[PDB]
């Protein structure tokens, strides 16, 4: 009994790593020719820091991550300080885990080489789907007995299930490392305005590279065009600006469609099952708990029934999913003084299938 997953980002790898420490025979293919590590860092909680620690890596990404004593979030025109979320030791001794920021791509090689070597496949972009074969764009093809997919939100497996999808992005994410100011530099702080704002964080325990990525009404990207979308913003914002020497801007969808679960002998995850606004900037963290359920899930009934598992699979991962899409539909996310329990102490391997 075979498993194919389509797409090696972060969900599709964590699913890969728990299903085959689980026992099961999981192939990984990938549409990239090469392994990219992503010059971006990430935030993972301590919900997903315990799924980490199922796969044997929450330690190593201790050692690797900033560990940031509070999250602040501040008004972007006054720096005002909007919220002070307690974290560091705090959240470890409530939530039972770190609050860590990560670099993404060193975060995502980790995950990678987490698999069963010889199994993941690079080079391998599906183009086509008892069994379900998979055609790849290198004239290859593969067989499985169920197929993950974690193909992302452009996902091949949700366009061969529902056909081709309405076609537009009117915002974009501003991305850059900076590696004089550390006096200033908090590490882990949301600047908010009215209609755009600007997340900062260092990504690893050395904190010698300090992260922003934006969200702003709208390739390479330039300090006079920061300027211009950040005019107004507090001296430390035109600072970090200053400091910047590549900068990239990346376009975000104005809208999503529904979650896609399942359909017969294919299952999806992440970006692919629940497409949504990076608000809340936890995609990444519910694409892993998706792997960690669905892999409980496929433990409890075996592959032969899987319509049984994938039934249990959104059964137990669509209110979640739901209440992190109204919650980034306010987009008040810590925003405000708030409890942050709801997501960060969530104990998904305690909830009952
Ligand atoms: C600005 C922004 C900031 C964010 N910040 C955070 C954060 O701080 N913390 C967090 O948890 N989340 C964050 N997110 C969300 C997160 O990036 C995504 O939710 C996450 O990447 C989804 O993971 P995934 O595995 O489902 O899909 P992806 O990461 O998109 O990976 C999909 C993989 O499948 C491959 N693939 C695609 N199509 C095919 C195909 N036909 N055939 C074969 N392979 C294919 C792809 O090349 C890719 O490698 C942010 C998102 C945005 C836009």
């Amino acid at each position: 009994q075979k498993i194919a997953i389509v797409g090696a980002g972060l969900g599709g790898a964590a699913a890969a790593t728990l299903l085959q420490q689980a026992g099961f025979d999981v192939e990984v293919f990938e549409q990239a020719p090469a392994f990219t590590r992503l010059g971006a860092g990430i935030h993972i909680g301590p919900n997903v820091m315990k799924i980490f620690r199922r796969m044997g890596l929450e330690q190593k990404l201790e050692l690797m991550g900033s560990h940031p004593d509070f999250w602040f979030s501040r008004d972007g025109n006054t720096g005002d300080y909007l919220s002070r979320i307690p974290l560091g030791e705090f959240a470890r001794r409530e939530y039972g885990a770190a609050y860590i920021t990560i670099h993404r791509g060193d975060l995502h090689a980790l995950q990678i080489e987490a698999i069963q070597p010889g199994t993941v496949h690079f080079g391998k972009r599906l183009e086509k789907i008892d069994q379900v074969r998979l055609d790849f764009a290198d004239g290859t093809h593969t067989v499985a007995d169920i197929v993950i997919g974690a193909d992302g939100i452009h996902s091949k497996i949700r366009e061969e299930l529902l056909g081709a999808e309405a076609p537009y992005s009117g915002w974009v994410a501003h991305r850059a490392l900076i590696r004089q100011h550390a006096d200033v530099f908090e590490p882990c702080v949301k600047w908010w305005s009215e209609d755009r704002h600007m997340m900062v964080y260092y990504t690893t325990g050395k904190r010698d590279e300090y992260y922003f990525v934006t969200g702003v009404p709208h390739v390479d990207s330039s300090q006079e065009e920061m300027r211009a979308a950040f005019e107004g913003y507090h001296p430390t914002v035109q600072k970090l600006i200053d400091a910047t020497e590549s900068i990239t801007k990346w376009p975000l969808r104005n809208r999503n469609p529904l979650p896609l679960w399942s359909r017969g002998r294919l299952v999806l995850l992440g970006d692919a099952c629940h497409p949504m606004k990076p608000h809340m900037a936890q995609g990444a963290c519910m694409a892993i708990e998706d792997a960690a359920m669905l892999t409980r899930c496929l433990q409890e009934t075996g592959l032969s029934d899987h319509r049984t598992a994938f039934a249990l699979y959104e059964a137990n991962r669509k209110e979640r999913a739901s209440q992190v899409q109204s919650v980034s539909n306010a987009n008040t996310w810590l925003y405000s003084q708030e409890d942050p329990a709801w997501v960060y102490g969530y104990d998904l391997y305690g909830q009952q299938l």
